[PDB]
RNA sequence: UCCAAGGUGAACAGCCUCUAGUUGAUAGAAGAUAAGGGAAGUCGGUCCGUAACUUCGGGAUAAGGAUUGGCUCUAAGGGUCGGGUAG
């Protein structure tokens, strides 16, 4: 609802805060003091990519943008951005804290309420449909998608 | 000069019939084929076996035997009601 969106945006704009948002906030709106931008997946269209990581860097401020790749066709996204005059420097991040039970923890938390199971399966299917409507078909292939991994 | 059924034909045609008309016309009796030769003649010789397809609407939303749940932003998505502890 519009009122809830306005209230959430004005609470976030007003102390260290993390925002889980779709492409609604990607373009146009300016939240000051935003340091880090993470794109858990590359966008459906690449034109919006520059907007999603564009919320930072105002007045050459020290801000970082990070993106995540699926290891299968990751060799095509970087040159695609390079042709569009965008250079993505590879970053190596250690997967800390995953010694044991992360997927087990997720699974046993899903088993508590069937609503959680429904929301998870619905989100997975929605992501599959979202990946189906992807530009640059060669880069993002449905066949090469890691269905079990997702 | 007017009216004008049906079925086969599956090529106008021809053939057969329904409704409706005829039995009229002196009566009785008693073209085809061919063995061998081949112009020697005369002026002149549609139906059985395959495969892909293939008609109308209504549906919108990735499918339509399966465990259906299916993208981002963007008008509306039936009405109403309901929030704590203390003085």
């Amino acid at each position: 609802q519009t009122s809830a969106r306005t209230k959430t945006l004005t609470a976030f704009t007003d102390s260290n805060s993390v925002l889980f948002t779709t492409d609604v906030a990607a373009r146009g709106i300016d939240i000051p003091d935003v340091d880090l931008v993470i794109q858990l997946d590359p966008p459906t269209n690449t034109d919006m990519f520059m907007h999603r990581c564009g919320r930072t860097g105002r007045a050459n401020r020290v801000g970082k943008a990070i993106t995540f790749l699926n290891e299968g066709r990751e060799e095509d996204f970087i040159p695609f951005m390079q042709v569009k005059n965008v250079e993505l420097e590879e970053l190596d991040l250690e997967v800390k804290g995953i010694t044991a039970n992360f997927y087990e923890d997720f699974r046993n938390w899903i088993l508590e309420d069937r609503d959680r199971f429904d929301k998870g399966v619905k989100a997975y299917v929605a992501f599959i449909k979202y990946y189906s409507n992807h530009s640059a078909t060669s880069i993002f292939r449905l066949q090469s998608l890691d269905y079990v991994g997702i």
